[PDB]
């Protein structure tokens, strides 16, 4: 029989596996998960409560990734093979070890080259005081690879560990996608499925 604790599933701050739904209006530029969201018909999310621009303007490019980052642990059904069960320190669920796609996070890694950042754990340590975050005195702003000098220490260690890059790509029905064409399918529905089973 299959896990369906760890299907088609969202943490709820009861710390309830509730179901999904309905995207909600917040979260419309999340068009993958339109039809099946955790983010579903106050908020916490960080498609504006953070700060992005904390070591100057961070590039177009790189933005992308953090808003489909944010898209992915905000709205999607299809984690629960790696949802923990204390999460007081973030928002909504906690999340270890995503088996994140090859390519997403080498691609995220690319993309953020011309971008700054003060610090590499961005799950802590920031300075809230103006009611968003800034780097805290004495976290110098640097260019983001000398806080993420390889893809596997941004994806891994941004979040604290909420990713682990799997060596495994696309297609592979092995790893995790932060964006995909919802026209084709959602394609972590049968990678949470395999992991369900094996885990
Ligand atoms: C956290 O940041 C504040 C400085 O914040 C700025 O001023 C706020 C009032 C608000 O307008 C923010 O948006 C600004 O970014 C630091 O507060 C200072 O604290 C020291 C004591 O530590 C005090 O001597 C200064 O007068 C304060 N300055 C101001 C402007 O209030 C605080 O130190 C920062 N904390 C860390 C660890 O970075
Ligand atoms: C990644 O490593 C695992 C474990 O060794 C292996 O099973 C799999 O074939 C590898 N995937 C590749 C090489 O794409
Ligand atoms: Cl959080
Ligand atoms: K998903």
């Amino acid at each position: 029989w299959a896990r369906t604790e760890l299907l088609n599933v969202c943490m709820n701050a009861k710390h309830h596996k509730e179901k999904p739904g309905p995207e909600d209006k917040l979260h419309e530029q999340c068009r993958p998960w339109r039809k099946n969201a955790c983010c579903s018909t106050k908020d916490v999310s960080y498609l504006y409560r953070f700060n992005w621009n904390h070591c100057g303007e961070m590039a177009p490019a790189c933005k992308r990734h953090f808003i489909q980052d944010t898209c992915l642990y905000e709205c999607s059904p299809n984690l629960g093979p790696w949802i923990q069960q204390v999460d007081q320190s973030w928002r909504k669920e906690r999340v270890l070890n995503v088996p994140l796609c090859k390519e997403d996070c080498e691609q995220w890694w690319e993309d953020c080259r011309t971008s700054y950042t003060c610090k590499s754990n961005w799950h802590k340590g920031w300075n809230w005081t103006s009611g968003f975050n800034k780097c805290a005195v004495g976290a110098a702003c640097q260019p983001f690879h000398f806080y993420f000098p390889t893809p596997t220490v941004l994806c891994n260690e941004i979040w604290t560990h909420s990713y682990k890059v799997s060596n495994y790509s696309r297609g592979s029905g092995r790893c995790i996608q932060m964006w995909f064409d919802p026209a084709q399918g959602n394609p972590n529905e049968e990678v949470a499925r395999f992991y369900a089973a094996a885990m």
